[PDB]
This record gives C-alpha cells, sequence and structure tokens, in this order.
C-alpha cells in the first residue's frame, strides 16, 4: 500500500527561509519558525493564519510545543531560547547561557524541562518555570544538529557534525551510549521512535538510518533522497501506514515504507530545499516547509 498525500494549503507569510514546522500536540495548530526572526501560528485543518510571535533579534532555527499545547520554545542565532505563551504571544522567559547560535530545542513530556543544542557544541537542560539552566552537557566536538527526549523524558538523544549520536541520562546528564558506525559522516538529525526503542538518524551522505537504541545496531536504511548540506527533519508517520517522512535538497517530500525501506511517495510543489516536515498527531496530515527561494509551508492530506 502507498499513501496519496495531495496539496490542500500553501501557507504564505514568512519573508525568509522557514527553518522548522511543528504541529501542536492537541493537533489544533502548526507553529513555524524562520530566518525572518518570527514564529507564525496557523490552523492545522484550514491553514488559516492565526498570529505572529516576535522578540528574537536574529533568525530562529527551531521551535517546539509543550505537552499541553500552551507554550512554545524557540532556538535563535541571538544565542537565546525564548519560552512563549501562545495565547498571549508574550515571551515568558529568555534562556541565556549558550555562547553561539542555538540550533535545536524540545520540551520533555512533563514540559518542566527544555533541551537545547548549540553551535557551541553543548547540550543544555533548562528549568521552564525559572528559565535557569540546570545542566550544560559537554556533548559534542562540533555543532549540535538535534536534541530530543524519549517518550517519558528519562533520556536525551543528540546528534552533531562530529559524526556521533549520544544518549544521555536526563536526571544526571551522564552519557549512557555513543552510536558510531565505522565511518562518521555528519549526523544532521536524530529523534526517538514513538515507543522510545529506536532512533531515526540522518547523515549528510543522503542516508536515513533506524537504530536499535538498546542493542546499538542499524535495523533499516532509507535512501534515494538528497541530503548533503542541510539539517533536514525526519518523522515517524503513525496515523495511517507506518512511514518515514523527510524533506530533500531536490525540493521534494520523501515518504518510505518503514519496514520495506521502499519510497512509497514523493511530494512535488516546493521550489527550494524542503528543510522541515511534520506529521499530524491524529490525522494523515503532513506539513512541509522550504528555504528562501520558496519560504512557504504546504499542508498535505492522505487517506492512509
Ligand atoms: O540546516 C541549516 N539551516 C536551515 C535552518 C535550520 C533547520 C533545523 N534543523 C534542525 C534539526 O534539529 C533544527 N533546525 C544549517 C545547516 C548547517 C549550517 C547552518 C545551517
Amino acid at each position: 500500500v502507498k499513501p496519496n498525500y495531495a496539496l490542500k494549503f500553501t501557507l504564505a507569510g514568512h519573508t525568509k527561509a522557514v527553518s522548522s514546522v511543528k504541529f501542536s500536540p492537541n493537533g489544533e495548530w502548526l507553529a513555524s519558525s524562520s530566518a525572518d526572526k518570527l514564529i507564525k501560528i496557523w490552523g492545522a485543518y484550514d491553514g488559516k493564519f492565526e498570529k505572529t510571535i516576535s522578540g528574537h533579534k536574529l533568525g530562529i532555527s527551531d521551535v517546539a510545543w509543550s505537552s499541553d499545547s500552551n507554550l512554545l520554545v524557540s532556538a535563535s542565532d541571538d544565542k537565546t531560547l525564548k519560552i512563549w505563551d501562545v495565547s498571549s504571544g508574550k515571551c515568558l522567559k529568555t534562556l541565556k547561557g549558550h555562547s553561539n547560535y542555538v540550533f535545536c530545542c524540545n520540551f520533555n513530556p512533563q514540559s518542566n524541562l527544555i533541551v537545547s543544542g548549540s553551535f557551541d557544541e553543548s547540550v543544555r537542560i533548562w528549568d521552564v518555570k525559572t528559565g535557569k539552566c540546570l545542566k550544560t552537557l559537554p556533548a559534542h566536538s562540533d555543532p549540535v544538529s538535534a536534541v530530543h527526549f524519549n517518550r517519558d523524558g528519562s533520556l536525551i538523544v543528540s546528534s552533531s557534525y562530529d559524526g556521533l549520536c549520544r544518549i544521555w541520562d536526563t536526571a544526571s546528564g551522564q552519557c549512557l551510549k555513543t552510536l558510531i558506525d565505522d565511518d562518521n559522516p555528519p549526523v544532521s538529525f536524530v529523534k526517538f521512535s514513538p515507543n522510545g526503542k529506536y532512533i531515526l538518524a540522518a547523515t549528510l551522505d543522503n542516508t536515513l538510518k533506524l537504530w536499535d537504541y538498546s542493542k546499538g545496531k542499524c535495523l533499516k536504511t532509507y535512501t534515494g533522497h538528497k541530503n548533503e548540506k542541510y539539517c533536514i527533519f525526519a518523522n515517524f508517520s503513525v496515523t495511517g501506514g507506518k512511514w518515514i517522512v523527510s524533506g530533500s535538497e531536490d525540493n521534494l517530500v520523501y515518504i518510505w515504507n518503514l519496514q520495506t525501506k521502499e519510497i512509497v511517495q514523493k511530494l512535488q510543489g516546493h521550489t527550494d530545499v524542503v528543510i522541515s516536515t511534520a506529521c499530524h498527531p491524529t490525522e494523515n496530515i503532513i506539513a512541509s516547509a522550504a528555504l528562501e527561494n520558496d519560504k512557504t509551508i504546504k499542508l498535505w492530506k492522505s487517506d492512509c
């Protein structure tokens, strides 16, 4: 079986490259971040522009939702993260400490913590309530491309242009595991599978790999897309068929069968690198976003 994702909405408004799109956990909203220093909120189902959230002094690389869909965190080239009240659009805290661009951020499931990755080669864990840094992990020896909590928040995974994926005990900040192959191409993206047993990792050799966390083994490889330059997000689609979803530097959205590794669909429409894709938490909906020749978000819908 293949999905049949078709274009429903093109979301225009960003004046520079989009960097990241993410659906709210309640499925209501899409949040977008951009080089234009703005966060935009859009209706997930009708594509309707809701509001602009402003305050960062330089471009935003990443945005992430709290579990209750009430807060956003953004990661900025201004070396800060900002926690936002989405309803008011107000900046609640500025997270200060990173010594270079903040690239990537995520809330833990409880949403009492935020994890961030920076070009400063550190991973930081922040208290949402106080806005204070709790820990600095000396995580990598090159820029940190991604950070993610597992399903219960007990673990962090990070990836770096140093070619490593590392798994961290959240409570202690101690490294549990380093995923190395024999080569070490830059790791441009990582996240845990919904059940937290696997890690999906992108490398800048046009390759996605599914890793067994517990064993430290590669189970699956997904190829045929273009990824040698950008930190392109990848997703587990779980609402219909079990797919892998990724953008591509050839301006397409790739969708693979998770088990077979076959490409099942290629979504044509963007006029630049598809940097970010997000899978809706309950509907067969994909959001895709493109760099500065395009600057649009596209919403797609499938019957499976
Ligand atoms: O990908 C780059 N710029 C596009 C915007 C950021 C996309 C992004 N991906 C993630 C994955 O965690 C977070 N944010 C980039 C790559 C190399 C050097 C400078 C910038």
